[PDB]
């Protein structure tokens, strides 16, 4: 897989696919860059505004298209933190209503609150499904599915192999997280890659790992 870094090793993009890339910023945090016929779409932005601006500028320059949309997978900072940058640049920031409600409560600018339990979006030819599986890492966590690739973005709901515990559980629902993981396994029975919130890309084994960490 082709991999491209900025000057610092602070931001790195790894090609999963002709049109799907994983972005990682330095903990490392992951999201996706979707190279579509109508622009770039990000699944998650970055830790804060400084890194979000750098991420956008890197990908706009490389791919020679604008970032048009971001999907925010929960209302914590590794996730909501670049919202000011998105809003001021006219980048549409999609989220569930609950994620937007939580962002506002916590003093962040609000994403759109447009995503339902299951939402199907199309960006050029790129199909994206968002799914709220229930509570887990947070109340509001969603996953994102690319049905043309059978790629799942697990976000913080899904732990990497290298994670040997659940991490920050202060906002977690450790008794509903296993059911939520089961909901993802039931919906998506044939998965090619799973992108955890943090750590190396894997497959359905990451979901099984997360289940074991919850015991
Ligand atoms: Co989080």
């Amino acid at each position: 897989k082709t991999v491209i870094k900025n000057e610092t090793g602070t931001i790195s993009i790894s090609q999963l696919n002709k049109n799907v890339w994983v972005h990682t910023e330095l903990v490392p945090s992951n999201g996706l860059v979707l190279n579509t016929s109508k622009g770039l779409v990000l699944v998650d932005s970055s830790w804060d505004d400084k890194l979000t601006k750098e991420l956008i500028e890197m990908v706009e320059k490389k791919f020679q298209k604008r970032v048009t949309d971001v999907i925010i997978t929960h209302a914590h900072a590794d996730r909501i933190g670049g919202i000011k940058t998105l809003k001021e640049r006219g980048i549409k920031a999609h989220s569930t209503a609950l994620t937007a409600e939580l962002a506002k409560k916590n003093g962040y600018e609000e994403p759109l609150g447009d995503l339902q339990t299951v939402t199907n979006l199309k960006f050029g030819n790129m199909k994206v499904e968002t799914f709220y599986p229930g509570k887990g890492h947070t109340e509001d966590n969603i996953v994102v599915w690319l049905p043309q690739y059978n790629i799942l973005v697990g976000g913080c709901l899904v732990k990497s192999t290298s994670a040997k515990d659940l991490g920050n559980v202060a906002d977690a629902y450790v008794n509903e997280w296993s059911t939520s993981i089961e909901n993802v396994l039931k919906r998506y029975r044939n998965i090619n890659a799973v992108v955890p919130g943090h750590g190396e890309v894997g497959d359905k084994g990451l979901l099984l790992h997360t289940l074991d960490l919850l015991k």
